[PDB]
């Protein structure tokens, strides 16, 4: 059955709760973003109302084939009414179309659900600042002090300079970026822009990108692999064997590959800075690991929560074991004692 952390008290609303069949009492199902864990169970066979951003609605319509009658897209930063209750969708700074939801309950309680988010100080000057938030449903993916990572902009700068140098040294080098879902598009778009190229990709991936309301998108991406010097492949193919194999397929138009694997955190965040990063190399193929994160680091998460000062925190990630929950509760109490709420 639907866990309590996916239910919004004193409404018949749920959030990211599509895998439990019909939820008893639920009149509106919210979807924060189009990542398979959160949408799990949604298909063309679903027949209840789904509330979401416009981008998330495009994806539901075109990729999952959910019938149009059940998709209720809402604009961002706008007070809207859903089944008699005031809501606001906010940018979550996660992947394209990802939202946080602010719920103003009839009794006067205010609840923020973050979805998946990368906390940022620009969130301290949104509609959130206008009133007290009593309960927070929090993306706790990286809720432990070891999880540090650079800014998105540091990582992009590094990727840009690396790619430009390599293709100026060898104009027959191909650049490859690994991918498995939406998110982290700035990586391949910024590399292509510095090389004066479109991004080449499969038909299914192009169809996904064509849903995301990216300005001038038709000038940036193509299905003609031949005509482009940046290619997207599945993350699973970003290894020496998969990359040599792809290079054979391109028809000797290229004689070298430089590849990037955007990952989350991995244990080499604890020593290295982004400027020290060096690739793994085998012959004419080099693979760079770059920690481009779309989740809050420990410090960004802590800052956001200490500003917000919620009366109760409800974790939404790593809640499956008591050890994890216990560990998280310890950090929440520390934050509260330091900040005086
Ligand atoms: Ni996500």
């Amino acid at each position: 059955t639907c866990p309590f952390y996916k239910k919004i008290p004193g409404t018949g609303f749920t959030v990211d709760a599509f895998q439990y069949g019909v939820v008893e009492g639920c009149t509106a199902y919210f979807l924060t973003h189009f990542h398979s864990d959160h949408y799990a169970g949604l298909s063309k066979h679903f027949t209840f109302p789904v509330y979401c951003s416009e981008i998330t609605g495009n994806l539901l319509k075109n990729k999952l084939h959910v019938q149009e009658q059940y998709i209720h897209p809402l604009p961002l930063d706008t007070e809207c009414i859903v089944n008699g209750v005031k809501v606001v969708l906010l940018d979550a700074n996660h992947c394209p179309g990802a939202v946080m939801i602010l719920f103003y309950l009839p009794n006067g309680t205010v609840i923020l659900h973050t979805g998946d988010f990368r906390a940022d100080p620009s969130m301290e000057r949104s509609l959130l600042a206008d009133q007290k938030v009593h309960m927070l449903y929090l993306d706790t993916t990286y809720c432990s002090p070891e999880y540090t990572f650079p800014s998105q902009q540091e990582v992009i700068r590094f990727a840009i300079n690396t790619a430009f140098e390599a293709v100026t040294l060898n104009p027959h080098a191909l650049v490859v970026c690994g991918t498995y879902s939406i998110g982290k598009e700035k990586v391949f778009l910024a590399i292509a822009d510095v090389l004066g190229s479109k991004v080449g990709m499969s038909q299914e991936k192009y169809k996904t990108l064509q849903c995301l309301n990216i300005p001038e998108i038709n000038s940036l991406i193509t299905t003609d692999m031949c005509s482009s010097l940046v290619h997207l492949l599945p993350m699973m193919q970003i290894n020496f064997k998969g990359l040599q194999s792809h290079l054979k397929k391109c028809g000797g138009k290229y004689n070298q590959i430089l590849a990037f694997r955007p990952t989350g955190w991995t244990h080499s965040n604890k020593f290295t800075r982004i400027a020290d990063v060096i690739p793994q190399t085998k012959g004419n193929i080099s693979i760079y690991g770059i920690p481009y994160s779309e989740h809050s680091s420990y410090l960004e998460m802590k800052r956001f929560v200490q500003w917000l000062k919620p009366q109760k925190i409800i974790p939404t990630v790593n809640v499956g074991t008591w050890k994890s929950r216990s560990t998280m509760e310890k950090y929440f109490r520390e934050w509260k004692l330091e900040a005086g709420y």
